[PDB]
């Protein structure tokens, strides 16, 4: 599908390029492709993997939960990371937001008027709360935050 | 550190979560479960868990509270727990509770904790217990216990 491969390209410009990022992108695209599942084995091995920083894997972690028909704690850690107060007052009001939207656009679109700070938060908690927004919806905002962490590392 | 609580303090507690409860013999098995749960008579969280999502009678929200405290007392974390307290998710409850989520984090006292949750509503308090029941470790087990009281006090108060 177009949106899927869009999704994956948004999740695989984060990661740092090497071997590691074609062998996620193979894995997002089995995963994609309907094939098997355990995602046990899956969140496993990427929460093993050397050179992803914890967002990365937090991020790619919640997408196999979101593609992959438990609440993994390195997932929910990184998303929240410092709990800064107002990233975790943006992320509750981009959150009820999302609530409303349907479209995978209309989603990332909003998404990105939000800082990378408030984003993440903001996964972190539909993290917990799954089933409060569509998955092209909650697939808008991972996009969204995967722009604006690029656009962060970006401004060096 | 060290997981003691006063036998004072667990009875403090023990009644504010009873106040919300409707009498008739399934409070006098409430109150059985928890005391012989704050004396720490060797219990498994599951059983006690799956017992009370299948009980009469108590509304989702007393469901969520008391899961939430025996949660808090017992050594996988359930769902009707979270639509019980997250309910509704009014954007202005969530609001609140974020914001006393964040000061609990610096509270030790049950009682400068149950000073501060007081001065927010029933809805608030219930969507801060919600996002503590994700993230536990947020804040201290005592402070945790203010923040129940003053949630079971707001309910029983709205009644």
């Amino acid at each position: 599908h177009s949106l899927l491969t869009e999704v994956e390209t948004y999740v695989l410009s984060i990661v740092p390029s090497g071997p590691l990022k074609a062998e996620i992108a193979q894995r997002l695209e089995d995963v994609f492709a309907g094939k098997n599942t355990d995602l046990e084995v899956l969140m496993e091995w990427l929460k093993t993997r050397p050179i992803l920083s914890p967002l990365t894997k937090g991020i790619l972690g919640f997408v196999f939960t979101l593609t992959v028909p438990q609440r993994r704690r390195f997932v929910q850690n990184a998303l929240n990371g410092n709990e800064d107060p107002n990233n975790m007052d943006k992320a509750v009001k981009l959150y009820s937001k999302l609530k409303s939207e349907i479209t995978f656009h209309g989603a990332k679109e909003i998404a990105l008027s939000y800082s990378a700070g408030a984003l993440a938060s903001c996964m972190g908690l539909i993290y917990n709360r799954m089933g409060a927004v569509t998955t092209e919806v909650a697939f808008g905002l991972v996009c969204a935050t995967c722009e604006q962490i690029a656009d962060s590392q970006h401004r060096s």
